[PDB]
C-alpha cells in the first residue's frame, strides 16, 4: 500500500465505512493496508491521532457550505451550512461519533475565524454569534447521531404508535429542516430584541 | 453478588462509570460481580440488552421532570423537562452515548403518551408537537456528547482565541441554557403564525 497521510486517510474511512469507529482499531487498518503493526505506527502513533485527522477530513471531503457567499444573510449562512455539515457528517458510518468531541484544527482556523467574524459582523456579540453556531453544530449532531445509532443498533398507546410511524417516515431529515428554522428563528428574536425585554 | 435485573443495572451503571460504555463488557461485568460468564450470561444475553436497559433506567433514576405540572405551559414543560433530561444523562460517564439510537420502553409509554398527548391539547399537531420534542431531545443529546466527550479526549486568530475561552469557562451549561430559549421561541412563533406567513 502506499503510505502517506493522504492513503492512511482514505484506507482509514474506508474501513470506518465497513466496521464504524468501535471497529476501527490501528491492527484492522495495518491489515486493510497489508503491512504490518510497526510500519504503520511509523505513520500513525495512534486511534485518538487518526480520529482527529478523519474528523477534519470528512468535512474538507464532504462540507461545501462552510463560507457564507457575498451577500447572505447570517439567517441563510445558518440555514445553508447546518445542512452542509449534516451531511458531511452521514457520508460515513459513525460519521458523528468522530466529530464529537473535537475543537477546531489548525488547519480549518481560517474558516471558523471568517464565521465569527461574519456573526460579529452582523451585530452579534462573540458570546452570543458563539452560542448560536454552537446549538447549530449541536442539533445537527445529536439529530444525525440519533439517526445513525438507531439504523444501526436494530401495546403502544395510539399517539406514540402515530409518531413512530412519523419518526421512521423518512430519514429524519424533515424534523431536522424543521427544528433548524426554530433554531434560526429564536436566535433573530433574541438578535432584535436586546435591552428590550422580550 | 446476587444477581437480578437490579443488582446487574447497579454494577453495570457502577461499571460504566469506571469505563466509559466501550470498555463496558460483559467480561468485566462478570469479572466485577465476581461471577464467571455462563452464570452472567443466564442473565444478561447481551450488551444491547445491556445497554437499553440502562438507558431506561438513568432516566428512570435521575430524570424527574418528565411530566408537566397541572397548569404548566408548553413552554415551560420544554425548559424543565430538557435541563432534567440533560442532568439524567450527565450522571454517569458517557450516559448520552447509553441513550442514542433507543426508542421508548414499554415502561415509559405512559410518561412520553402524555408528553404528546399534551403538546396537541396546547395547539400542536401530533407531527408538530413531535418535532419540537425531539429537536429538544436532538439539541440536548449533541451538547451532552460534545461536553462529554471533550473532557474526555484531552497561532490562534483572535476571535477563536476569544469563543475557546467562552466555551471552555463553563461546563457548557450556559451555552445549552440559551440555545434552549431560542429553540423555545422559534416554536412559538412557528405555533402561533400556523397560516399566517411568516
Ligand atoms: C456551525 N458549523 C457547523 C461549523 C462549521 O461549519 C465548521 C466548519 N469547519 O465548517 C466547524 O468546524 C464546526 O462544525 C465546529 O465543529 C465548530 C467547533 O467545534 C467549535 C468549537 O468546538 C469551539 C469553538 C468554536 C467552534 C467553531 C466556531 O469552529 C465551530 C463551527 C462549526
Ligand atoms: C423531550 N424529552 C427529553 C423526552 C422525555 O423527557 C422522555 C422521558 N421518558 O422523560 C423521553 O423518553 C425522551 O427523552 C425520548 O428519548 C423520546 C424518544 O426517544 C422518542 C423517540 O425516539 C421516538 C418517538 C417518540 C419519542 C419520545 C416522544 O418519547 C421522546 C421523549 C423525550
Ligand atoms: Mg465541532
Ligand atoms: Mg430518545
Amino acid at each position: 500500500a502506499r503510505l502517506n497521510r493522504e492513503s492512511v486517510i482514505d484506507a482509514a474511512l474506508e474501513l470506518l465505512n465497513e466496521t464504524g469507529i468501535d471497529g476501527l482499531t490501528t491492527r484492522k487498518l495495518a491489515q486493510k493496508l497489508g503491512i504490518e503493526q510497526p510500519t504503520l505506527y511509523w505513520h500513525v502513533k495512534n486511534k485518538r491521532a487518526l480520529l482527529d485527522a478523519l474528523a477534519v477530513e470528512i468535512l474538507a471531503r464532504h462540507h461545501d457550505y462552510s463560507l457564507p457567499a457575498a451577500g447572505e444573510s447570517w439567517q441563510s449562512f445558518l440555514r445553508n451550512n447546518a445542512m452542509s455539515f449534516r451531511r458531511a457528517l452521514l457520508r460515513y458510518r459513525d460519521g458523528a461519533k468522530v466529530h464529537l468531541g473535537t475543537r477546531p484544527d489548525e488547519k480549518q482556523y481560517d474558516t471558523v475565524e471568517t464565521q465569527l467574524r461574519f456573526m460579529t459582523e452582523n451585530g452579534f456579540s462573540l458570546r452570543d454569534g458563539l452560542y448560536a453556531i454552537s446549538a447549530v453544530s449541536h442539533f445537527t449532531l445529536g439529530a444525525v447521531l440519533e439517526q445513525q445509532e438507531h439504523t444501526a443498533a436494530l401495546n403502544l398507546p395510539p399517539l406514540l404508535r402515530e409518531a413512530l410511524q412519523i419518526m421512521d417516515s423518512d430519514d429524519g431529515e424533515q424534523a431536522f429542516l424543521h427544528g433548524l428554522e426554530s433554531l434560526i428563528r429564536g436566535f433573530e428574536v433574541q438578535l432584535t430584541a436586546l435591552l428590550q425585554i422580550v
